[PDB]
């Protein structure tokens, strides 16, 4: 039993809700919250900049640090920082931007790294300003993770898209 409430069960490790993940990390304070990063863990915007307000910049200059010594992640990669005043840790994870032109093949690839915990508080990855179908993105998340995630989805309309159309 853990302490996240209100989500609708998709299948047997996957769960949804319409809410934002900031708020949800803040309630909650689980033991990994994702970012939906890009691999500078440059957080200017959607999650990753509402994330970054939240910790009054501070996931920014760790992010920072972090890229002056290892150099910037992999599409479909990722790596675990602080979790600040949200969560123990977070782990920022790179899902293909087709905006940017990255091949959206390397989605399930994102989608692996959550394996490597236990339980996640995680958006959809590659969805919203990253230009990916969301529709799609939930269904690789399922056929994906088989760790216990938690699916914020801010977007109302979305939300509503999502869970009456999943199969
Ligand atoms: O609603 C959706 C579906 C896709 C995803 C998204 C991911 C990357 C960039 C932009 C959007 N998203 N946003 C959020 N999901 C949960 N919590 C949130 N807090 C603030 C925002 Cl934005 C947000």
């Amino acid at each position: 039993v853990n302490s996240f409430s209100g989500y609708l069960k998709l299948t047997d490790n996957v769960y949804i809700k319409n809410a934002d993940i900031v708020e949800e990390a803040k309630k909650v304070k689980p033991t990994v919250v994702v970012n939906a990063a890009n691999v500078y863990l440059k957080h200017g915007g959607g999650v990753a900049g509402a994330l970054n307000k939240a910790t009054n910049n501070a996931m920014q200059v760790e992010s920072d640090d972090y890229i002056a010594t290892n150099g910037p992640l992999k599409v479909g990669g990722s790596c675990v920082l602080s979790g600040h005043n949200l969560a123990k840790h977070c782990l920022h994870v790179v899902g293909p931007n087709v905006n940017k032109g990255e091949d959206i093949q390397l989605l399930k690839s994102a989608y692996e790294n959550f394996n490597q915990h236990e339980v996640l508080l995680a958006p959809l990855l590659s969805a919203g300003i990253f230009g990916a179908d969301p529709i799609h993105s939930l269904r690789v998340c399922v056929d994906t993770v088989r760790t216990n995630v938690y699916l914020a989805v801010f977007d109302k309309n979305l939300y509503d898209k999502l869970v009456s159309s999943f199969l």
